[PDB]
């Protein structure tokens, strides 16, 4: 049968296919090639994707995110312990191990972190099903390079109760590494800069004679994309309060709104130097109309984009390199797409380019899919 690649990322999943010698990267329903990694339980529905992320909002007990945080770990680790208390809906402690409970109907149910993610992988399943018009029952999953034994265990059990064989778990650094191919002869030490939505994580990986080897991963499991919104959120709510004597954090459906409009403009200033965020009625009688420049985007977020260096040290530290032992910096994650974030990583690397795909949020599951090809031969 066919084998898919899938990216089963913090707050994202993508998933590709190989056929007729080439990668696809598939579209959801929606027309998207990321699927929020979102499911909730409203109203005796379970919906998976965007439609169940936009029941966050009025929904934040019943609406399950960020579950690759808790998969495979125990219930008091000091990792779950911060979760639980970011994390709006409930987290139980069975047996020792971190369960998620909703209600559906009024009543109390408890879902391990793999049945979960079991239904991003489901649909994931189905968007491959569809396109390629066959069943899918095997898949490369990827899995982060500190994943131990047991959230590897877990990730793979995701995939059974998915009706997915996980035929071969790969990391996120050597899944991107396929996809920019990097040449597999010789001996090449990469630099893994992946900026995401939710989290960022660097690894030292080594290619030696078609061998990969992750020799070092430091991160930061609180850093990306969404905390540069919330730095920009956090502006214009103060700015908007200043001038209107409006705080919008009042009205959830209002912070929604900006939310959206704030992810494009930052978006935008990775390509302009100024963009206009607009939202009509933001609350009823109150237009939302701000210029944002990228001088200003930057000056909002310079601490956290420095902080990213702090990891890139800690893993030239522990594999004992100096800057100069890296060959390749390759950037994964839509975030590397900031211009500031590429500059910082060039000036630390004492003038280097670092090379980022044009998908960046998409490397992963094309690396995964690839992964795939060379499994079918
Ligand atoms: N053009 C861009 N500039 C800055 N950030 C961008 C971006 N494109 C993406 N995906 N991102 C962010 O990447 C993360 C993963 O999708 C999200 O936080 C996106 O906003």
């Amino acid at each position: 049968g066919p084998v898919i690649g899938i990216d089963l990322g913090t707050t994202y999943s993508c998933v590709g296919v190989f056929k007729n010698g080439r990668v696809e990267i598939l579209n959801n329903e929606l027309g998207n090639r990321i699927t929020p990694s979102y499911v909730s339980f409203v109203d005796g529905e379970r919906k998976v994707g965007e439609a169940a992320k936009l029941e966050a909002t009025l929904h934040p007990t019943q609406t399950v995110f960020d579950v690759k945080r808790l998969i495979g770990r125990k219930f008091d680790d000091q990792e779950v312990v911060k979760d639980r208390s970011l994390l709006p809906y409930e987290i139980v402690n069975n047996q020792g191990k971190p369960n998620i409970k909703v209600q559906i109907k009024d009543k109390d149910t408890t879902f391990a972190p793999e049945q979960i993610s079991a239904m991003v992988l489901e649909k994931m399943k189905e968007i491959a099903q569809s396109f390629l018009g066959k069943p899918v029952k095997n898949a490369v999953v990827t899995v982060p390079a500190y994943f131990n034994d047991a959230q590897r265990q877990a990730t793979k059990d995701a995939g059974t109760i998915a009706g997915l064989n996980i035929v071969r778990i790969i990391n996120e650094p050597t899944a991107a590494a396929l996809a920019y191919g990097l040449d597999k002869k010789e001996e090449t030490s990469i630099l893994v800069y992946d900026l995401g939505g939710g989290t960022f994580d660097v690894s030292i990986l080594v290619i030696d004679n078609g061998v990969f080897e992750v020799y070092a991963t430091a991160g930061n499991t609180h850093l990306g994309g969404e905390d540069f919104d919330q730095r920009v959120m956090d502006y214009f709510i103060k700015m908007f309060k200043k001038k209107n004597n409006i705080d919008l954090r009042t009205d959830k459906r209002a912070i929604q709104k900006l939310r959206k409009e704030v992810e494009i403009a930052k978006r935008n200033l990775s390509v302009v130097h100024s963009t206009q965020i607009e939202i009509e009625d933001i609350v009823e009688g109150h237009n939302f109309s701000e210029t944002l420049t990228r001088a200003k985007f930057e000056e909002l977020n310079d601490d956290l984009f420095r902080e990213t260096l702090e990891p890139v040290k800690k893993v030239l530290d522990d594999a004992k390199y100096e800057k100069s032992k890296i060959d390749e910096i390759v950037l994964v994650g839509g975030s590397t797409r900031i211009p500031k974030i590429q500059q910082i990583i060039k000036e630390f690397f004492n003038g280097k380019e670092p090379n980022r795909g044009i998908n960046p949020d998409e490397a992963v599951a094309y690396g995964a899919a690839i992964q795939a090809g060379i499994i079918l031969g």
